């Protein structure tokens, strides 16, 4: 019982693949601006989080919303937990040359995001005109930190980040918890790889940022190490990942007029299923003959979730993405029912 959500899948994939200059415009502008903060005495060391992150795209049913990362290593850092938040820290400096590139940001011993911003976005700000109409945007702040439009269609997030090679905080310690399926071996390699830090609140603080350990885990997906490289081992994980996506997404377009859904995003899809990747570790749970059955375990794993209230961090299991200071219990009853509206009407929002 596939037949109407492979016809989604294959609407949505040929708006991704179709030929278009949109991923073209974006490059120009972005190879500018780093050509432009590699010169400034705060962001000389600045670098895209992946050569080919142009064409990243959050929205995956808008192909001309594009999001970009901007890294910037920092050498011997020092984090210090905020407020045991588990997820939230303040960035100290061990300072060998205490004349640091960001020294310049200090508000005693620690970084503030707020003026690092400022000057990204100043130096952004000024770089713009001097080809094209990019225009921006001083909405929202935090993160993403600048949004440029390209032409009228095209809109490029520009989210600043803070790279550390050492090891992971000690609140992701007994996270990332797919020995049983992706292997220990794997999360040892992946738990040797840098972490990210990206400004928000719940003061100064900043927040762990994990795209390229999902990226990397969605790229090589199976307990097999074959998973998806013919169609004879063809799994639907990123099938329904893609259906998890798209069913929030026109939730959150039909119901914009209203609030109640301003809270959530791909992030809670996202932890919610990797959670049930974890739960069915084995690539025949996951067959691609079962992509009805096994989108509705996702949907139904989901639903669980906000009607317990409860939806762990995938790295940092401590941290309750539903708990009811982040979201309120209004709102995770309002998505509830839409949910269930759309499952038991066999999903109108994909027409
Ligand atoms: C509303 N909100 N809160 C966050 C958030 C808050 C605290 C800690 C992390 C840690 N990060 C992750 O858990 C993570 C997981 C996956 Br899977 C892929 C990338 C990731 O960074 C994220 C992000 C968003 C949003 O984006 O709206
Ligand atoms: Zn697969």
């Amino acid at each position: 019982g596939a037949s109407k959500l492979r016809a989604v899948l294959e609407k949505l994939k040929l708006s991704r693949d179709d030929i278009s200059t949109a991923a073209g415009m974006v490059k120009g502008v972005v190879d500018h601006l780093l050509l432009r903060l590699k010169c400034d005495s705060a962001f000389r060391g600045v670098g895209l989080l992946n050569t080919g992150s142009y064409y990243e795209h959050v929205k995956i049913s808008a192909p001309n919303e594009f999001d970009v990362m901007f890294k910037l290593e920092v050498p011997r850092i020092q984090l210090e937990e905020y407020s045991n938040t588990r997820a939230y820290y303040f960035v100290k400096f061990k300072r060998n040359p205490k004349e640091n590139p960001l020294s310049q940001f200090l508000e005693g011993e620690i970084l503030s995001a707020s003026k690092m911003l400022s000057k990204f976005r100043k130096i952004i700000k000024e770089e713009i005109n001097d080809d094209t109409d990019v225009i921006m945007k001083r909405k929202r702040g935090g993160s993403p930190a600048v949004t440029l439009l390209i032409s009228e269609k095209i809109s490029v997030d520009i989210t600043l980040a803070l790279e550390s090679k050492s090891s992971w905080p000690a609140s992701t310690q007994e996270g990332l918890r797919i020995q049983n399926w992706l292997s220990a071996k794997v999360r040892k390699q992946l738990r040797l790889k840098p972490f990210y830090l990206v400004p928000k609140h719940a003061e100064e603080t900043w927040r762990l940022s994990f795209s390229h350990i999902e990226k990397e885990i969605l790229n090589n997906h199976g307990k097999s190490k074959t998973c998806c490289e013919n169609k004879e081992e063809k799994c639907c994980r990123k099938d329904c990942l893609k259906l998890m996506k798209y069913l929030l997404e026109q939730l959150k377009e039909r119901f914009k007029d209203k609030k109640h859904l301003d809270k959530f995003s791909s992030y809670h899809v996202k932890t919610a299923f990797f959670h049930v990747c974890t739960q069915n570790p084995q690539d025949s749970q996951w067959d691609r003959k079962d992509l009805g059955l096994c989108f509705d375990n996702c949907v139904t794993y989901f639903l669980q979730c906000l009607r317990t209230e409860k939806l762990e961090n995938y790295f940092i299991p401590e941290f309750n993405l539903f708990s009811s200071n982040l979201i309120d219990k209004r709102s995770k009853e309002f998505l509830t029912k839409q949910i269930e509206y759309e499952r038991n009407n066999e999903f109108p929002v994909f027409d």
